[PDB]
């Protein structure tokens, strides 16, 4: 209840005076069973921003264990393939870069160019969106690239999840069999090392806990993470936090997704 009590208060402030869709969407999932421990707003739809990067590598990741693709294979490109936000690629025009480099750049550092690049390795947006549908995720779609699939027009389907399909989806590309061992163990390590999340839920992670996470930001409002943290070196539960519409500035936005992340972190439980 007080976490769900902070997550309402959050959506309140933020939304208040957005003048324009608006909304906070929230689960927690136990990773091992995939039992919904909360959540709010559970099946509104939310923009992913580059929170789908990670179901981007979990596609790759498919395709190597089914010897479609190689972490090793190593992809050029021009400086007119480069597009916003692109910090690692731009530093690799001559040498280009690996599949594993790239899906380190698109999960730890956002890189915008290297999902695009990953994009096409794949087969494009519907092919990310088809390999979702086929593990049992109907809800997930991306229809764009980047970064026209951050616009986040108010209840625009395109390029959205809902938090439990998210929530969901992470847990069985983590933990179940949809990947190999070896490549679940790759995904989870990005999203260990992850660099550009510092002020939301990593903010609030006390001493000793794991975390592999991702974020999120695009316009009109977006900001997002998803999670899978643990206490004790191990991470126990995904969390799955989205907003949308609201009107107030970055690190606003940041503040109530960290105080989200504080709660569930003081009220975690046993
Ligand atoms: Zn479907």
């Amino acid at each position: 209840p007080e976490t769900l009590v902070k997550v309402k208060d959050a959506e309140d402030q933020l939304c208040r005076t957005s003048h324009r869709p608006c909304r906070v969407g929230y689960i927690e999932l136990d990773l091992n069973s995939g039992k919904i421990l909360e959540s709010f707003r559970p099946e509104e739809r939310f923009p992913m921003m580059s929170t789908f990067k990670v179901l981007l590598c979990g596609a790759v990741l498919s395709r190597i264990d089914a010897g479609q693709e190689q972490l090793g294979r190593r992809i050029h490109y021009s400086q007119n393939d480069l597009v916003k936000y692109s910090p690692v690629t731009e530093k690799h025009l001559t040498d280009g870069m690996t599949v594993r480099e790239l899906c380190s750049a698109a999960i730890t550092m956002s890189d915008n160019t290297a999902a695009n690049l990953l994009l096409t390795t794949i087969g494009g947006p519907k092919e990310l969106t088809a390999f979702l549908h086929n593990m049992g995720d109907h809800v997930t779609r991306l229809d764009r690239w980047e970064p026209e699939l951050n616009e986040a027009i108010p209840n625009d389907e395109r390029d959205t999840t809902m938090p439990v399909a998210m929530a969901t989806t992470l847990r069985k590309l983590l933990t179940g069999e949809l990947l190999t061992l070896a490549s679940r163990q790759q995904l989870i390590d990005w999203m260990e090392a992850d660099k550009v999340a510092g002020p939301l839920l990593r903010s609030a992670l006390p001493a000793g806990w794991f975390i592999a996470d991702k974020s999120g930001a695009g316009r009109r409002g977006s900001r997002g993470i998803i999670a899978a943290l643990g206490p004790d070196g191990k991470p126990s539960r995904i969390v799955v936090i989205y907003t949308t519409g609201s009107r107030k500035k970055t690190d606003e936005r940041n503040r109530q997704i960290a105080e989200i992340g504080a709660s569930l972190i003081k009220h975690w439980g046993l």
